[PDB]
């Protein structure tokens, strides 16, 4: 009766800025379409303050993080997590009425 | 990646109590698990009073209503309709990770 | 714990082609991004066969149809209906864990 | 326009029965409404047998597991995880019509 097709997916976790400084980024440090540190760059003090200036409290993390395929990072808070799924939800009213009738 | 297993379904619509009184119900007149008048029975002034006392301004309407299998009624306002789907949304994190890669 | 933001919505209903011929379209007759008859045009035999050639068994109808704000049309099957909602579903894992903990 | 009222939630993960035997459970070992071993109890060879006989290859894991409040265990495979959200999806047809206009 209801099909749910995933078009995109993103995981976000709370930044711990005090642990990010000096890391070499293994994935782009980004939020809301803006990349603050490119993969392979070492995070500078300015990068930290640029995130802060923009009010970036959550950053993107690879979705694979949630199935254990990314070694855990001290610069995100493990007690947090926001999963955003963009989907096309197809609801058959006919099929629902048939569930209801039965 | 995401399955949506439907366990129950209903519409809800705003009630126009003036137009209900005197009619014979074609579906249970119901809200929040309480049935006020059963299908096949006449709606009394007492029923109308009970609905008002309980503050019932929306009632359940079968999803069949939306595909014409239950015919239209004056005492529910189609402009106000809601579809409530009770479901288990089964999200495969493995599948989402696969999609991300 | 879960927010569901609607980005787009479409209603589709099964076409009854035998009742569409000769109608003056009051909304574009379309499916899958292709407009077959523009609003205000009278539907010709060719339009019917063009829909058929493309296998168009369902057409778009204004969503308002489902709240009774479009007078019913004999050229769609009233016993049908497919509602497609494009949404951003935001799932707070933290909030869900808190529901679970409680 | 759409509210998603959560009524229950769990993860599920693939079980590695060899790594469970002998451990003391920190959450009920459970599938499809049957609890095999309660939180705080040791998993026996008999428990392992029961799981196998019932064909239980995925078990429930608390959502707390995903935010670190329940610590990681060798006997569930995080690569396989699912999140199952039981909810009432309340779709306002009035609101969808409003959005369409």
């Amino acid at each position: 009766a209801v099909n749910f097709e995933v078009k995109d997916q993103t995981l976000m976790m709370e930044l711990v800025p005090e642990r990010l400084r000096g890391e070499t980024a293994t994935f782009d440090i980004e939020a809301d379409g803006k990349v603050y540190v490119e993969k392979g760059r070492r995070v500078t003090a300015r990068h930290i303050r640029q995130l802060e200036k923009d009010g970036v409290n959550f950053i993107e993390v690879p979705v694979e993080y949630i199935v254990g395929k990314v070694s855990a990072k001290d610069y995100v808070n493990e007690a947090t997590g926001e999963l955003i799924i963009t989907a096309n939800q197809e609801i058959s009213l006919e099929a629902l009425a048939n569930l209801s009738q039965a």
